[PDB]
């Protein structure tokens, strides 16, 4: 039950460093990741997925300053991904977009395409030049991205916690992502919790619906 | 079989008007928006579900003009998640927070409870105070919470399609939002497609992994 798995997932804060994702769950975490929905199927973004020893810790040089307590966290893990948005929307990217959907099949006719297109524009133009802010558009398809992540490797049986405490800017110059044309946003330890997560038995807490929700 | 779902869920255009969801199900979707997780478990969110013929429509008068090829989607779906993210941080909020957490029993000593408050506000300081972007910070929980969303009515068996198409401000406008501190980001519909609803099977299109996705 996906509701059990909500219920039942937690931010693992202590990852059981021999414990590693077999050859199918690490094609499968990489699946979840390319087949997030996106606004316009735009899919603004990039991912690190680190696994080796060194890879994972050039990852964890972000945890720098007070970001210590996030350190372990990335270097014990299994695989860790770093989520990355990219920093300005091209054309380039917008008819790579159309152009993949067009080689899969997804338009039946070229009035078919052009309606995606030209919808396409329509939402990248508003962000691009009408409201300036493509990047924050962007970075929030990123955040969709990990959300669907999240529940989805806890749907596989697999322990992670979101990172939101590291410095982007220094793990973004260790992996020249400003050149590629992509900033992190949020770095994501996967793998299987150890019995020393103390998080791993302390209850969820969320506030009440009726604080939340509004029904109509 | 998570991944069989990421592969087969798709953003429905087209939504039967007979078809409901259970009590149960309509349970369990709004649990789905309250336990997804946030970035110091802020949730800086507050959602509206529409599941009435008058609810749907006031939702809908956002799906204006510009919008309107996603009116019927607003009006034929079983229940309307409008997702928003709060306006600006409070303290008073970040209060709440902490003390739910203390009430669901996360707290072992008086000491933790105030360096998870400490912490909290180190974090939402640094987005109010130095960064100025509390604002888009809590967005990016909210969307975050919106991929978490699909993914679970999609493990549902539940159809439901994410709506950025439609008017912010007249939506807002319309559920007095400003005025509760909130504002509307992303709408979506969810119950079952109909037999209409092209996009069930057209195949799903992403860009390739070698694009994508780099191993480190
Ligand atoms: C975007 C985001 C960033 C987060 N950053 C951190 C972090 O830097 N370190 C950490 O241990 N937990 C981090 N968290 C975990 C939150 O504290 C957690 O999601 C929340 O308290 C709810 O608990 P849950 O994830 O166990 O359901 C983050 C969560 C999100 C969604
Ligand atoms: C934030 C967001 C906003 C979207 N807005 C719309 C919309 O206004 N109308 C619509 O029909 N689809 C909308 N979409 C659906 C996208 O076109 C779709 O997610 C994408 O093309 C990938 O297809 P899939 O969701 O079927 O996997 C939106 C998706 C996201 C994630």
């Amino acid at each position: 039950d996906i509701i059990s798995v909500a219920l039942k997932r937690h931010s693992t804060k202590a990852f059981d460093a021999s414990k590693k994702l077999t050859a199918e769950e690490a094609e499968k975490i990489k699946t979840l990741l390319q087949y997030s929905p996106s606004s316009t199927n735009s899919q603004p973004w990039h991912f690190i997925v680190a696994s080796t020893e060194e890879g994972k810790a050039r990852v964890a040089k972000s945890a720098a300053g007070t970001y210590v307590f996030n350190e372990r966290k990335m270097l014990d893990a299994s695989h860790v991904v770093v989520f990355c948005a990219k920093t300005a929307m091209d054309d380039a990217w917008l008819e790579r977009v159309v152009d993949q959907e067009e080689a899969d099949g997804r338009f039946n006719t070229p009035e078919a395409k052009a309606a995606n297109h030209k919808g396409r524009t329509y939402f990248a133009d508003m962000h691009r030049v009408d409201l300036k802010d493509d990047d924050q558009w962007m970075a929030k398809q990123v955040y969709l991205n990990v959300g669907n992540f999240l529940l989805g490797v806890g749907a596989m049986g697999l322990d992670a916690v979101p990172i939101e405490g590291f410095d982007a800017a220094i793990l973004d110059e260790e992996f020249g992502l400003k050149e590629k044309g992509f900033t992190s946003l949020v770095v994501v330890p996967v793998g299987h919790h150890s019995v020393e997560d103390f998080n791993a038995t302390l209850p969820k807490s969320r506030l009440p619906l009726s604080t939340i929700v509004t029904e109509c």
